[PDB]
């Protein structure tokens, strides 16, 4: 049994030679050199076992990312666990090493547009697929964005997804949410469950922004006041998308709030591409039935060198804790020997 940080990782003989990424949800990532196809792996360590949530996340994750195959979505190379679910204490999930993510890059390194460009064209690619799917990442962020040395890039972290539910997604005032903060769409703080697929249109627009300054357009300190700096820079809502809002709370707090302009794009990014700000706009559009869908994002005229809709392929078809265990033991079944 390998060991790392005086930790068991047990992902050989096939798997040797390893180094301590990071730390993951639910435990320890490593690079490790894969002796069949020669090559090093990136091989992250999952122990959910004792809980609903952790199970949970790691089943539909282990689900999702076995039926897409896409070239902007990790992909999974190998599952390694013990033969039966008695012994089966830990799963190892086996993935396409990635120099870098997005979060990382950012904090780092100054994006030319031709980058940006590239970058936003990728995520919205892998977007295209997912949502072709009926599938909501919901957790769309710079750490889920991972880069090689050539800048693919690839779409991780499907933990939080869901099945497309737009006809349930009404909810009421300030109802809890799960996904990260900074990227939420102004509607889940106001009457969205977050079961559109507008819901990842959002948090792409965060992250476009964000790669035009480097820092995040909208770095809320706790709940409410996310929705402050998001109203912050696109203003009051217009009594037409005010009048979509039929919730009283949510309708009411926003009456309830001082006139705010709009902070035009051109002042918070003056060395941005006109184009790449007037895509942002339509896709940081306070009312989700106006924002901007994948499909009409990729065919912006700030895509035009890279949009080709027969290159951008969708989905052959839509998508207790002991019974998920048993679960995620049967899903992982095939890359067992025999
Ligand atoms: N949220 C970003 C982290 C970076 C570390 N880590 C990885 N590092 C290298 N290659 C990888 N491939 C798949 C995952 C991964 C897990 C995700």
């Amino acid at each position: 049994p390998e060991m790392v940080r005086g930790q068991v990782f047990d992902v050989g003989p096939r798997y040797t030679n390893l180094s301590y990424i990071g730390e993951g949800a639910y435990g320890m990532v490593c690079s490790a050199y894969d002796n069949v196809n020669k090559v090093r792996v990136a091989i992250k360590k999952i122990s959910p076992f004792e809980h609903q949530t952790y199970c949970q996340r790691t089943l539909r994750e282990i689900k999702i990312l076995l039926r897409f195959r896409h070239e902007n979505i990790i992909g999974i190379n190998d599952i390694i666990r013990a033969p039966t679910i008695e012994q089966m204490k830990d799963v190892y999930i086996v993935q396409d090493l990635m120099e870098t993510d997005l979060y990382k890059l950012l904090k780092t390194q100054h994006l030319s547009n031709d980058h940006i460009c590239y970058f936003l064209y990728q995520i919205l690619r892998g977007l295209k697929y997912i949502h072709s799917a009926n599938v909501l990442h919901r957790d769309l962020k710079p750490s889920n964005l991972l880069l090689n040395t050539t800048c693919d890039l690839k779409i991780c972290d499907f933990g939080l997804a869901r099945v497309a539910d737009p006809d349930h997604d009404h909810t009421g005032f300030l109802t809890e949410y799960v996904a990260t903060r900074w990227y939420r769409a102004p509607e889940i703080m106001l009457n969205s469950k977050g079961y559109t697929k507008s819901i990842d249109i959002w948090s792409v627009g965060c992250i476009l922004a964000e790669m035009l300054s480097n820092r995040p357009i909208f770095p809320g300190k706790h709940y409410l006041d996310q929705l402050n700096h998001i109203l912050g820079i696109l203003g009051s809502p217009s009594q037409e998308d005010l009048n979509c809002i039929i919730n009283l709370k949510a309708r009411n707090y926003l009456l309830s709030l001082p006139h705010k302009n709009k902070v035009p794009w051109n002042r918070l990014f003056p060395n941005a591409d006109s184009k790449a700000l007037d895509l942002l706009d339509k896709m940081l559009t306070f009312n989700p039935h106006k924002r901007i869908e994948v499909e009409q994002a990729l065919a912006h005229p700030y895509l035009e060198q890279y949009y080709d809709p027969s290159d951008e392929p969708i989905a052959e078809a839509p998508f207790p804790k002991e019974k998920l265990k048993e679960l995620i033991f049967e899903e992982t079944a095939r890359f067992q020997p025999g």
